[PDB]
C-alpha cells in the first residue's frame, strides 16, 4: 500500500488532469469567439461559411391567439421516440415513449419514418383515436434550414444518426409520406420545431420571461428570441423570431483548436460525424462517459490506475456510460457507488483507484459545465446588447439528462454563467415534459 506512494500517484494523476482546466480568460475568449460566430451565422454575407448556423425557426413573438382542443406531438432525436396527446383549453397531457431500433436510425429514412408511423398508430389505438385527424407538432432534434414553420430540410444528422435519404429533404415531407404509405391514420403536420425551441415554448407557458431554450442531454444546443432586424435570412425587421443556434457545430472551422485534448480527437475520430459538432463533443452526454473512459485508459497506461491493467469492459467502446459519471460524482465519500461501477466493469479497484476515477469524472464534467457556460453567456450577452438593456432579466428554459441528473454540473455551470454575465439576471427553469408540450403549444398558436 504505502501512504507516501498512494499520494505520489494522485499527484501524477493531477498533473495529467490539469490539462482539462479552463481559466476565466479562456472562457471569455471561447465566449467572444462564440459571439463572433453567432454574428456571422445571422448575416447573409457570411451565413454559408459560418460554423454556428443561427438557423431561423419561423417561430415568432406573436400577440397571442391560441386554438383549443387536442394536439398530437412527436419527439424525435433525444432519448427514444415520443408521442404525446395535448389538451389545450389550461394544458393537460397523455404520452408514450418508444425505443428506436438501431436498424432504423442507421438504415434508410423510409425505415425510420415507417417505424415512427407504426408508433403513432400504436399510441392512437392505446388511446382509441386513430380516427380523429389532429393538428400535429413535430420536435425534430437536428439542424434544419426552414422555409416556414411546417417546411424545412435536414442539413445533416447529428448524435450518431445515419439514416439514408434524409439529408437535403423536407423532414415534414418524409413524415407525411410515411403516414400515407401506412394509410391507417391522418394527421395535419402544422409545425416542426427543434428540441431547444419546444423547451423554450413549454417553459414560457409557465414563465413569460422565458426567451432562451437550452439542451444539455445526448447533445448540446441553444435557441433564443432574436430581433427580426438581425435575422437577415428572413425579410422583415418587426418583432422577434426564435433562432436555433446549432452551437454544437462551434469549433468545426478550428475555433476551439487550442483547447482540444487528445481524448477529444479520439472521441471525434471514432464518432459517426468526425470533424463535426466539436463543441457538443466537449459537453454532450453521448460523449461525456467515453471521454472519462479514455482518460482512465491513459492513467492505466502511466501505471497510475488498476495496477496498469484495463479489463475487456474498460477497453469497450461506450462502456463507461455518462450516467456512471453522474453516479460516481453522487458518491457520498464511502466509495461504495464508485466501487460497484468499477466491479461491474471487471476491475478490482482499491480506495485510491476509486478516488482517481472520481477526479477524472469531475475534470471532464467541470470542463463540460465551463464550456457550456461560455456559450450561454455569449447568447445572453448578445441579447442584452441587441435590446440595449442596462440590466437584462431573462429566464432560460433547460432540458436534458446531463443538466438535470448530473449532481454538480448545474451548479458549476450557473456559477460560471453568472461570472460571465454581469448586468444580467438569469433565472434557470427545468422543463416538465419540455419537448412534446412545446411542439403542441406552437401548433395551437400556428393552427389559426
Ligand atoms: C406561424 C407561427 C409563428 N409563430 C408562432 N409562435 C409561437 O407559437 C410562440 C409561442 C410561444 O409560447 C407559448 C406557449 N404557450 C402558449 C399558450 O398558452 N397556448 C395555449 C398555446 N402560447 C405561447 C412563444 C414564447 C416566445 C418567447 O415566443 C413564442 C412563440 C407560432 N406559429
Ligand atoms: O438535442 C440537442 C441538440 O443536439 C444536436 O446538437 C442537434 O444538432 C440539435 O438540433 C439539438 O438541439
Ligand atoms: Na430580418
Amino acid at each position: 500500500e504505502n501512504l507516501y506512494f498512494q499520494g505520489m500517484k494522485k499527484e501524477k494523476v493531477e498533473q495529467i488532469l490539469a490539462e482539462f482546466q479552463l481559466q476565466e480568460e479562456d472562457l471569455k475568449k471561447v465566449m467572444r469567439r462564440m459571439q463572433k460566430e453567432m454574428d456571422r451565422g445571422l448575416r447573409l454575407e457570411t451565413h454559408e461559411e459560418a460554423s454556428v448556423k443561427m438557423l431561423p425557426t419561423y417561430v415568432r413573438s406573436t400577440p397571442e391567439g391560441s386554438e383549443v382542443g387536442d394536439f398530437l406531438s412527436l419527439d424525435l432525436g433525444g432519448t427514444n421516440f415520443r408521442v404525446m396527446l395535448v389538451k389545450v383549453g389550461s394544458v393537460k397531457t397523455k404520452h408514450q415513449m418508444y425505443s428506436i431500433p438501431e436498424d432504423a436510425m442507421t438504415g434508410t429514412a423510409e425505415m425510420l419514418f415507417d417505424y415512427i408511423s407504426e408508433c403513432i398508430s400504436d399510441f392512437l389505438d392505446k388511446h382509441q383515436m386513430k380516427h380523429k385527424k389532429l393538428p400535429l407538432g413535430f420536435t425534430f432534434s437536428f439542424p434544419v434550414r426552414h422555409e416556414d414553420i411546417d417546411k424545412g430540410i435536414l442539413l445533416n444528422w447529428t448524435k450518431g444518426f445515419k439514416a439514408s435519404g434524409a439529408e437535403g429533404n423536407n423532414v415534414v415531407g418524409l413524415l407525411r409520406d410515411a403516414i400515407k404509405r401506412r394509410g391507417d391514420f391522418e394527421m395535419d403536420v402544422v409545425a416542426m420545431v427543434n428540441d431547444t425551441v419546444a423547451t423554450m415554448i413549454s417553459c414560457y407557458y409557465e414563465d413569460h420571461q422565458c426567451e432562451v431554450g437550452m439542451i444539455v442531454g445526448t447533445g448540446c444546443n441553444a435557441c433564443y428570441m432574436e430581433e427580426m432586424q438581425n435575422v437577415e435570412l428572413v425579410e422583415g425587421d418587426e418583432g422577434r423570431m426564435c433562432v436555433n443556434t446549432e452551437w454544437g457545430a462551434f469549433g468545426d472551422s478550428g475555433e476551439l483548436d487550442e483547447f482540444l485534448l487528445e481524448y477529444d480527437r479520439l472521441v471525434d475520430e471514432s464518432s459517426a460525424n468526425p470533424g463535426q459538432q466539436l463543441y457538443e463533443k466537449l459537453i454532450g452526454g453521448k460523449y461525456m462517459g467515453e471521454l472519462v473512459r479514455l482518460v482512465l485508459l491513459r492513467l492505466v497506461d502511466e501505471n497510475l490506475l488498476f495496477h496498469g491493467e484495463a479489463s475487456e469492459q474498460l477497453r469497450t467502446r461506450g462502456a463507461f456510460e455518462t450516467r456512471f459519471v453522474s453516479q460516481v460524482e453522487s458518491d457520498t465519500g464511502d466509495r461504495k457507488q464508485i466501487y460497484n461501477i468499477l466491479s461491474t466493469l471487471g476491475l478490482r479497484p482499491s480506495t485510491t483507484d476509486c478516488d482517481i476515477v472520481r477526479r477524472a469524472c469531475e475534470s471532464v464534467s467541470t470542463r463540460a459545465a465551463h464550456m457550456c457556460s461560455a456559450g450561454l453567456a455569449g447568447v445572453i450577452n448578445r441579447m442584452r446588447e441587441s435590446r440595449s438593456e442596462d440590466v437584462m432579466r431573462i429566464t432560460v428554459g433547460v432540458d436534458g439528462s446531463v443538466y438535470k441528473l448530473h449532481p454538480s454540473f448545474k451548479e458549476r455551470f450557473h456559477a460560471s454563467v453568472r461570472r460571465l454575465t454581469p448586468s444580467c439576471e438569469i433565472t434557470f427553469i427545468e422543463s416538465e415534459e419540455g419537448s412534446g408540450r412545446g411542439a403542441a403549444l406552437v401548433s395551437a398558436v400556428a393552427c389559426k
